[PDB]
């Protein structure tokens, strides 16, 4: 138990694929438990976007702003490893990205 993600300012958009369930609150809780700040809005302070089936506008903004854009598996792996894991190993997915 340690503030391993103290330098992270996260914005979280984690949804079911069919867009009916928003699971962002539980990933928010996991991140805060590791010392991160989680922003309610995707402002200029945000360093990390945790993305699953979120808004296309969020995907695009994360890419264009050059923030770390990671899957939920990143959050789990930091937790289970007790370490700030390399974000490049956990690229987020967007099934519509090349369409
Ligand atoms: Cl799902």
């Amino acid at each position: 138990a340690a503030p391993i993600l103290k330098d992270v300012v996260a914005y979280v958009e984690v949804w079911s694929s069919n867009g009916t369930e928003n699971y962002s609150k539980t990933f928010t809780t996991q991140l805060v438990d590791m010392g991160a700040k989680v922003s309610k809005t995707f402002n200029k302070q945000v360093t990390h976007v945790i993305f699953k089936d979120g808004y296309q506008s969020t995907w695009d903004k994360a890419q264009k702003r050059g923030v770390k854009l990671v899957s939920v598996l990143w959050v789990e792996k930091c937790r289970t490893a007790g370490a700030h894991i390399d974000e490049s190993l956990f690229p987020a997915a967007n099934m519509n990205e090349h369409l």
